[PDB]
Formats: C-alpha cells, sequence, structure tokens
C-alpha cells in the first residue's frame, strides 16, 4: 500500500525529527519552521496535527498547543504526487508542513520588557579547600 | 612556579566551561551553579568576574551581567591550598565559584504569567510536489 488517495487519509501527525518519504524529491522535516515574526531560531512545536476538512485539494487545518506568544503565520501542507506531480494519489509518508511562526499581541508585548539585563555583585564567601 | 598567596591573586574570570587546577583534589568547572530559587537546568551566565577586596576572611565580589529576572543568592569562592588545606599559598589555576540563582521581585512576577499555552489552529495551504 504505498500509494494513497488524499481524500481518504483522516488525519497527519508530523514529527519535527522525522523525514517525509521521498521518491521523486529529496526527503525533508515532516515539520518545518521557515519564517515569521518570531523566527525560528528559538521556540518551535514539535508534533502538529491536521485533520481531513473537506475536498475540493483537501483542506487541511493543522494544530498545536503553542505558548500564547506566539501564533501560526500561513501554514502549507504538501504531498509528493505517487505516479507524478499531478496525480491524485500521493506516495505514503510524503506529507510535510511548512509553517510561519509570528509573536501574538501579548508575544509582542512581552518582547518589549524582555532581554534587558542588570549587572549583579555579590559578595562571596570563601574557604579554603 | 604554580605556588601563590591567595593574598596576592587580585582578580579572577571563571568560565563555565573550564576546569580548575587540582593536585589533591579532582578538577570541577570554574563556575558551577548549585541551587537557588530559579535553579540551574536554565538561564546561567557563562562568565564571571571576581575582585579581591581585602582580607582577614579575605573577600571576594564577584559580578556579571544577569537577566533582570535573576539575581545572584549565595556565592563561594574557594582555591586548592597547595601544601594542604591549611596553606596559605593556593595552586595556581584552582580557584573557583559556585553561586546560588535565585528570582528577582520582577522575575518571579514574570514566572506568575509564564508557561501558558493555547490551542492554535491554522487552515493550510496545499499543493502537490
Amino acid at each position: 500500500p504505498d500509494r494513497m488517495l488524499l481524500r481518504d487519509v483522516k488525519a497527519l501527525t508530523l514529527h519535527y525529527d522525522r523525514y517525509t518519504t521521498s521518491r521523486r524529491l529529496d526527503p525533508i522535516p515532516q515539520l518545518k519552521c521557515v519564517g515569521g515574526t518570531a523566527g525560528c531560531d528559538s521556540y518551535t512545536p514539535k508534533v502538529i496535527q491536521c485533520q481531513n476538512k473537506g475536498w475540493d485539494d483537501v483542506q487541511w487545518e493543522c494544530c498545536t498547543d503553542l505558548d500564547i506568544a506566539y501564533k501560526f503565520g500561513k501554514t502549507v501542507v504538501s504531498c509528493e504526487g505517487y505516479e507524478s506531480s499531478e496525480d491524485q494519489y500521493v506516495l505514503r509518508g510524503s506529507c510535510g508542513l511548512e509553517y510561519n511562526l509570528d509573536y501574538t499581541e501579548l508575544g509582542l508585548q512581552k518582547l518589549k520588557e524582555s532581554g534587558k539585563q542588570h549587572g549583579f555583585c555579590s559578595f562571596s564567601d570563601y574557604y579554603y579547600k
């Protein structure tokens, strides 16, 4: 069962540490951040679940638990067409998700008050060892 | 040689990723977090400078730039006495610092409003690759 009809797939569970399957292309991470106002160097989700919400090009809704400082920007699901990129069947395990991570309104206000530092000194105790 | 009066050691620059010298003991990191209300498994300074301000017991003032949510708790400097633990000469490069890392009032308030999450969904775009 290597080919599967896209419309018969209930749901996708995509991991930041697993790779997609591929025949014509190159395997890529199932889950990858590619931009947004928060960028990708810091916080990133590890697992995201997409549910099939209808056909037309299936409509995916991809959800995860995010720290309230972050929100999803644009997100694209893509899978590998089985016999060609114009195929209606897709290769099993080929689906992946790219996402943009934005700062929420609260994230922005928290950004404004973050990163501040102060010089802190302490009079240490000493013991000979 | 490898032997100097602690009295003469004016300044120390201690690194989180460097080890002390040792003869009688085991080499340990120049800089180790050991406790405090903030704990050690999170934010840690990498470099701490200490300045000798007098002897009586000898007194060290250890300073670094800290994120404002954090402050030093008790800090302890200790060097390996050369001929023994009773010796006023110490082994060159054997001085190290352990510190407790506490939350400031600001840090505690930021803790009270941190770690909250929301379920975020996104209606993804789709395309065949």
